[PDB]
């Protein structure tokens, strides 16, 4: 039975690879402080100060915590990451399993300068799953406080909060109010633990692989089409230019020319920007020639987009000013920050079935010609869906998000995260957290007002998430090497995915999922 | 059931003798600090500081402890030690079976000057056993930190640790990083307790006995050989030296002509130091004339050696440089300490099979003889294994290494321990322990960084590893006494093998295992 | 698969040992050299100095080449100084002989003359074809437990010492086995041989 | 039944992953022709000519011909090699199989 000399769980984290399947679990140590002195507060940010109209917001901070594990790191160790994007074509989430254990609440209190902690036995903690997805569900939006990759630090739960209809700084009348006391939450001392258990729905399988054939050259090469194009609308070798209609068969000569059954995936363009700083003009236009969206009066970036190639052949150095994921190094600040410090993804593998992010998707008509009137082709910068179309979904990183909520809506067209990820109707239920807040000593007099001081008290426990990962094995029947993603061979100062001499964990660079081929 | 009144096991030391198996059992009580600040830490040592080409290393420092039980002196009494090697020609290990219970975990905090130390009920430690051997195996290198030989001490857990793949202080690109929070471990409160069992695999006994006779000497003394050998190249007796073949078959009179089956064991010879000082030369030769061997451009000093006699008879002064196990009396400082500080251990018994250290292994010959030129016969330093080879390994010490662990490699000669022990390929798994780390308050505001404040900690507890031991009873003919172990008859300040005054237990000698003769 | 340790390295870089060595046989600091014999633990500043339980595999010497070619000697020492074994009185060409590793850390140029597999590329003639054609194959990853190829095995000592003699230490060009001691097989390749019969003798030394 | 007009066999060449086992199968076409005008034959080297006496031997060449598999890239294509060398620590042959079939 349970109690205060007896452990609620133990340590695990492993990846089981057996079969199609693999299973990773992982285990890390927590500390939820007190939020909001157990308070919910109005948190609003209007136009009036030096924000501008598209930095608004109306909403609620509360007291509770909650458990993020949305990153990939959290559940693959660099070396299981490894053995994932090597061996396979694609992988998808099918269960998981998370558990709370190993509670210990403690009370704090400060006397003259110095600083004492105690534990305290009877306190409790507040804990429930939103089984229903009746929140703001809010993650998802790749904000901070997921478990850290490493799983020897300990990490600090995060604040819940949310945000709401506004008007300016002001909310509207459809604004709503939530309180999370309001829903059942299981309560545990130090010798009580938590856990549930969630399945997946059934989702496709994340594509990890590279097309071997762009989307234009899946022809033959060796032999004509028996379809014909028009090659020439004027009289060749002649004296006089007098038009006449010369048709022509594509073939190995002209390829471009060809009939095709597909056209490439849809287009919404970004500004480019070389890391060459002398190529870049001399301006800030990082929010002027931004590539925005406009919603109810406020101009949004789109970040990162539309999934698009980075970058055509043989340019390295220009990329899109929105279009790619940035993650910064170990130790970066928040604001202003070099180059140096960020990573930047790239999207190499799907210039064979999308279009580069800074260029047209295609040229079309301006104009009826006549004999008189030249014709005329306008640039196409922004391409929605036509029928005929293909593309790739953006790749998934080992520091970036597994998966999203898919809103609650009439329609949608390809659901699938921008940012990278397994689009979910029902994704993982939220875990909430709180320390309930114990009394300090009352009047001896009654008094209605409600009791504004409490214990300063925080808690710490362990928590494992355990998830099980369906794997689509390649089949391939490529007869040269495939590429593979390898460490570097020659020496160095001190180990990539390792810790520095001060005990410092960082990840030298962004691991994209796609080193293996297929056919287009 | 468990709880923080009960206690989670008992104290057992013993050795039971029953038939052919010997059962011993020790139980030590422990401290386990807080290692690194609960840190990982890189670690390393280059060729830019004082340090030599041969010094450098790198590697991690981890926050985990582990338990080394691996010398004799954990498992045997003095007395239990002298009737198992008085009364037996061999033994080895069976299983084994290891227990942590009574476990005591300590917060200590600082106020001013004053120092107060109180129980925390509700912490936690990890155990794991590494099963599967899947980290550097770092016992068999005869480092310190093993359970004390008395019982009635407190012993410190040593802090784990290991090497890499380096190039000078620089990794290269096969080095490797583990996270020792990566296995499953079981997590322990004050009332839980730890088991396993573990079972040798099959082993051949430690060979404790001399040889009664030399490997030279097996001969009849009586009896002449039907062999024939080389007695004479030249006339004998003649006014002129006119060369003429002369044989004569080998007896009693010349036994080191005669025919033999066998040769002695391999050679690799050592520099001869006399404890006489004046015999000594007069310079540092220990580092520059020492006996090494170069691997990946690193001289490494050979100690102790393939096995090899001590000295030859009546030479008692004389011992190979790095050539015998060299333990230190009580309370020896670490560093240049005098001659009379340190026990050196003698190999005897093996001169019958095994040549002298300092001494040559035989003489070849160096050239094809003529009329004209003289025969040259050559020393032979250094000899690996021929066919008819035979040879005794080191002897085990009450003080020394119970086991190594055989590296796994494509293959290996004579898999023995050259510290003397037992090659094992599967030797017992190490256990590591930590201590859970418990955060000190965190801040308010959420912050990204991983916490660095932790509340300081450590854990006591109880040890207890008991082994079965099978013996290889005595059986011999021997009419005359054998040679026993005996404590000295005459009077002493102070017990051999018992507290001081003070309360120091000591060590006067080391003890070998072999006081008993079989014929070879 | 490669060793991720040396064979000397097994130790604990946190701990020191329990055995000593002996440091110094001379008396430190003082005017006069007069000898004493000072011992030491060994630690993490030598590891050098600590005691082991295992020996690296065998060694047969090989002659060192260098790709670069200035650093070769000016002459034709292919068959002369060449690494040969001699079976009723022919000289046979030791290829490519032990498993021992190529070169040592930051060395990638030098090579041992016979003992490393050598293959062609594509359309290589068979007599004296340039260095550009054959591709080199190289043992780095047994560096941890095999010895160099063009390197001594260890240094031993060829004398007694005495007060009047100073200690002298000779070489180890080629070793047998010795107990305690381990070792790696050489590398197949993509291009290489599977197989091999072992010949039927009456006895043979780890058949492979 | 066998024939003139039928095939002995058929064309396998593919590498089968199967938990531990991996099953690799080849096919070639090859041409044997007749060797030493179908006759056995003396063959020796003495030091007598520019020979040394390293490289003298004796022997007999065959009007025989053999089929030697003996090395890797017979077996495994270079990516199957690659699966092989990354996701595994080691590995032994098991069994073989061999034919002969279609022959002209």
């Amino acid at each position: 039975a349970d109690g205060v000399g007896s452990s609620s769980g133990n340590w695990h984290c492993d990846s089981t690879w057996l079969g199609d399947r693999v299973i990773t679990t992982s285990t890390r140590t927590w500390a939820l402080p007190t939020y909001n002195n157990h308070l919910y507060k109005q948190i609003s940010n209007g136009t009036s100060g030096g924000s501008t109209n598209d930095n608004t917001y109306f909403g609620y901070s509360t007291p509770w915590g909650y458990f993020d594990f949305n990153r990939f790191h959290c559940h693959f160790s660099p070396r299981d990451w490894q053995r994932l994007i090597n061996n396979n074509w694609g992988f998808r989430p099918k269960r998981l399993n998370f558990k709370l254990f190993n509670i210990q609440v403690k009370e704090v209190t400060q006397n003259e300068g110095t600083k004492t902690i105690a534990n305290n036995l009877t306190s409790t903690i507040q804990v429930f799953t939103d089984s229903e997805y009746q929140l703001p569900y809010v993650l998802g939006s790749a904000h901070q406080g997921c478990l850290p990759p490493f799983p020897a630090d300990v990490f600090m739960i995060p604040q819940y909060g949310y945000l709401t209809l506004n008007n300016g700084s002001q909310a509207v009348g459809r604004s709503s109010f939530y309180c999370l006391e309001y829903f059942p939450s299981q309560m545990l001392r130090t010798g009580n633990n938590f856990e549930f258990s969630y399945q997946f729905e059934d989702v496709p399988f994340h594509s990890s692989y590279a097309h071997s054939q762009s989307l234009d050259r899946l022809m033959n090469p060796l032999i004509d089409q028996y379809l014909y194009y028009l090659s020439r609308t004027q009289s060749t070798g002649g004296t006089a230019g007098t038009q006449q209609l010369l048709f022509s068969q594509a073939g190995p000569n002209n390829m471009s020319a060809q009939a095709k059954n597909w056209l490439p995936g849809p287009c919404y363009r970004q500004q480019r920007v070389s890391t060459t700083l002398s190529q870049n003009n001399n301006s800030n236009f990082a929010w002027t020639g931004a590539t925005k969206y406009h919603l109810n009066g406020r101009d949004s970036l789109v970040n990162p987009g539309v999934a698009m190639a980075t970058h055509k052949d043989d340019e390295e150095r220009f990329f899109p000013s929105s279009g790619v994921l940035m993650f910064g190094k170990q130790g970066a600040g928040k604001d202003n920050v070099d180059y140096s410090s960020v990573m930047l993804t790239s999207e190499e593998e799907i210039k064979t079935t999308n279009p580069v992010a800074t260029e047209q998707y295609g040229v079309v008509a301006d104009n009826l010609q006549q004999q008189n009137a030249a014709p005329i082709v306008g640039a196409v910068n922004s391409q929605g869906a036509l029928p005929g179309m293909v593309w790739q979904n953006r790749d998934v990183y080992l520091q970036g998000p597994i998966w999203a909520k898919i809103p609650h809506t009439d329609g949608n067209f390809h659901p699938s995260p921008l940012m990278g990820g397994f689009g979910l109707k029902h994704p993982p239920p939220q875990i909430l957290i709180k320390n309930t807040p114990v009394p300090a000593d009352p009047p001896t007099t009654f008094s209605q007002a409600k009791l504004a001081s409490f214990i300063t008290q925080y808690s710490t426990g362990q928590v494992s998430v355990e998830i099980e990962w369906e794997l689509q094995k390649e089949n391939s029947k490529r007869w040269n090497p495939e590429i593979q993603y390898t460490s570097n061979y020659y020496k160095s100062t001190n180990v990539d995915f390792a810790v520095n001499t001060d005990g410092t964990y960082s990840e030298p660079r962004p691991i994209g999922t796609r080193y293996l081929t297929r056919n287009l």
